[PDB]
């Protein structure tokens, strides 16, 4: 037998960072759950019991506290790249470090209507994440996420001229409830190294918020045809606004929504034009997922 | 032997009810999870396998639906005061009704800075709750909550001055981070039926608000001189501003964030006036409780 | 405003403890989750900052781990009773202590048909639970459960007979499946003090057993009329066993399983008699409770 | 902008099967979650709206039941092939199917010694699943697993001679516990066709059996020099047992148990030698995984 890849690290490594304003009094924090796996020189570990090899996982934790002091956490790009490149330049033996971030939401209240300087709410368990793979001789690869966002419309939302054969019971229908929780991807180009990702600094949070808004916006206009046609809408301007993003993925589960026929009670009116009272269902769900690129 | 207390129903009843307004076109939506026990002559079901009293809790299922489709959905003290009181009219040896009522966030989406008629966001797993319980000959008593609510501040957080003994580790501080997830409940004064409950509509969303302000507002500007204190000071004010409230109740986690010392690592200073990157805890948490009454 | 009632403490401590026997060489391991709320002169701490009447709950957390340090946690019914007692007697404003324990499994692993002297396994998330409440001048009340047992059977369940009338579309059966997770409560007679708990240890393991035991066979061998006659059963059995136990709790989902018709395609059979594949429905569930006492 | 790659269908569908030996009386009951995602020539119901390509996702969930209907749905492998196959073999554009299947546990009762006919326990959130990719042309690639294993040993764990540098504060150790959920995947050989699937039906079961056998027994067995080092151990064993299996993938979480110094309370011992009581740590964890192949 042989050792054909082996990965090992720290996950669930929970961080809490705190700017604070001398000037202003205004504090800024930023939470994240950060997870590192290395690679390189290490079949030795598991073939030989030499654990000479080992970084200990206690000490990536370590690190990760380390480097969150010393260096910004925002934009989660910037962070994940200065942490990955850490372990391929400290380490001889180590030729791969795989960053994965999770940025959980703290939104400052408004209280009488003016921003607070130091108290936060958590809006929503959306969170904003990024892989990081930093492969030694072949430069940074990044794909950031927008995960969590859970929608609904109410109305303007069809699905007819499908298949139909012996297997099929669905009705076409051309109203009916959409809705679905967002797990959005955008990978970018490959970039040589830090200096590099240090360049595109502000397209980060640029594309993040475009993203965003180009996925809310298109689900509450599109007269949705299915939702593999409204999908395949959003990630077709993500690109149209992003030259260094070269693909986008959308996943998307398809909550349903059923209606309820009340009509054996009283003869009472719940379905088609008088449906007012439906049953969301936990599941089964649909899934669907598109990977678009450029031509 | 013999049956002390028997209760029975449907659990975890998921509801959606869609309104729409002919002339603006805009349509507004609800989504509940609901469950409602009943109590009354039934010990026979036990006892005896005399299934002649067991209203089943299919039908009880049914009902949510048919009363939902008949009945406005919100503010959800009406609508469960609506829900308990058919069952103990319309069933001779029920004599009690139990109605728990989850609400779930659908708000409506802003796009391009105008509310849209017919899309909507999940803002945050925050609930609006209400627990009816509705007794033949003793009225209705209606709980009502919040729960789910995420807070954090930075600073103006102290906690010194505890009693220290043998057991004693913790040290005083002036400043630290609060963060917790707040349950608040207000009981209502007891109703003596559905037509009391009705004539007080209004005041049911409008505490619920200023029970969600009053948290928020007396977190971010209290200075904190423990969970104990600033809990009592944001019940004292909800007492104060609606007087069919008896009683309100605060059961709020302290979410620990710990401090990280870094000294080891070449004299890094990340403790007290230095503290910039804290380990949030996901377990012990502190877990603190008071219900405040009247006089 | 008055303060009415209050509790605080710790919860959701987890606990390891390990015992090794020198002579056989043989290790068994305990793993707990523990939460103590306490009360008593501490109304100050809430309404005017005292801090001094407080007990940390760090404090309090120390106390678990130095209290699991220097007496045995087995059975959790005289862990949780000294843990209770040591808070009042300890404290002179302290006069109730409540103590919720969380036993987690870890089974002896069987290799090669022998018993492992170290390893273990977790077989199931079931749970043994207790909550103590030890009240000064009150002695100490104690509840014993077992939580998440979950079981099927997939015959000898029936259901018909019960009440029909316009809310209803559940059809009568003589023949269907039965899932349920079982929590079960036992509540023992009031206890004076320790040393009375302490008296009656054998029992406590013993009455475990004995509920689990006629749980699992009262479930596989009624007949079962509806889910109320055969928790009754289990009541009934458990309280003729153990004359110390003054009442016994079930809280029953019914879990259900739907036929599905297939007879649109090719005319399908796969309902009645011919039922085979069915669909397990997540939501919405019965929920059947009662309490069973003496006479 | 271009689809790149495009997959959807139905996941989460829950599905029971019962088989009635209509001789002996006895009931044998399967459980999964069954998750199918189809791809082929569907580029254009995103780019174009074109339903016509698309088998509706509620039509993939009835093909799922009609097949668990007329076909035998053990061991997973040969239920999942079928069921992937059928969708290729259908549907002239669609040129894969990928088929994931979670197996809950439903373990026949012991009552009084004897085998229970039709009652059921679930012991363990361990399941058992696959992943079978059909892909037109191509054959069928299936992965087995087992995951939700979760153990413990309470010594003969080292861990000792790491790397050691200003990142590194972890002592080295001689004894300490360790605790894993095991995540264990062997991929088979491809598959040419169901016939070939079919050949080899009787090696999925036994291979599962063996690969969980292994898993524990090494488990139980090896003094562990380091997590890589004894899971190595179990992925060798199972190749050189099943000559059909082309690689073993473990991945193990290393879940911490720390040492609780309580010496400041009255000298008491508690560390090295004299440890007892432990503190389990919910997270971070580490992370360790292998993929091993043959020379
Ligand atoms: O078994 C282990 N493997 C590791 O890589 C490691 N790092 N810290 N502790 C550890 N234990
Ligand atoms: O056992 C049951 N008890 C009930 O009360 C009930 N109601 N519907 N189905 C039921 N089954
Ligand atoms: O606000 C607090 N209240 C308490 O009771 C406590 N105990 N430890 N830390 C604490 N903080
Ligand atoms: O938008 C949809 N896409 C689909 O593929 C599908 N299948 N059923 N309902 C559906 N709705
Ligand atoms: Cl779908
Ligand atoms: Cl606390
Ligand atoms: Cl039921
Ligand atoms: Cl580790
Ligand atoms: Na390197
Ligand atoms: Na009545
Ligand atoms: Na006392
Ligand atoms: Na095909
Ligand atoms: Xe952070
Ligand atoms: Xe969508
Ligand atoms: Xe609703
Ligand atoms: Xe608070
Ligand atoms: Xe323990
Ligand atoms: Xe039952
Ligand atoms: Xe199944
Ligand atoms: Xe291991």
């Amino acid at each position: 037998s042989a050792v054909k890849a082996a990965r090992y690290g720290k996950d669930n490594v929970r961080v809490y960072k705190v700017h604070k304003d001398e000037k202003t009094g205004v504090q800024t924090v930023y939470e994240m759950t950060v997870c590192v796996l290395l690679e390189g020189e290490i079949e030795t570990s598991y073939t030989k019991a030499d654990n000479s090899v080992i970084v200990a996982t206690d000490s990536i934790k370590n690190t990760i506290y380390i480097t969150a002091k010393q260096n910004p956490v925002t934009p989660p790009e910037l962070f994940g790249s200065i942490l990955g490149t850490h372990f391929i330049e400290k380490y001889n033996h180590i030729h791969a470090a795989h960053v994965n971030i999770v940025c959980h939401r703290w939104t400052r209240m408004d209280i009488d209507g003016k921003p607070h300087p130091h108290s936060f709410i958590r809006d929503s368990e959306e969170k904003r994440n990024v892989q990081v793979d930093v492969v030694e001789g072949k430069g940074i690869d990044i794909k950031s996420s927008l995960s969590g966002l859970t929608v609904l419309k109410s109305t303007n939302s069809q699905f007819w001229g499908f298949l139909r054969d012996e297997y099929t019971t669905l009705k076409e229908t051309w109203d009916r409830i959409l809705s679905t929780d967002v797990d959005a991807t955008w990978q970018w180009k490959n970039f040589s190294g830090l200096q590099e990702v240090r360049s595109h600094v502000p397209k980060f949070d640029a594309t993040w918020a475009t993203a965003r808004e180009v996925t809310l916006k298109t689900f509450a206009e599109d007269n949705s045809a299915s939702v593999q046609a409204t999908m395949y809408k959003m990630a077709e301007q993500i690109l149209a606004r992003q030259q260094l993003i070269e693909t986008v993925e959308y996943s998307l589960p398809n909550k349903h929504y059923f209606e309820i026929d009340l009509s054996w009670h009283k003869g009472l009116q719940n379905t088609g034009k008088n449906a007012e009272v439906f049953a969301p269902q936990s599941d089964p769900n649909g899934l669907i997922k598109c990977t678009v690129g450029r031509s």
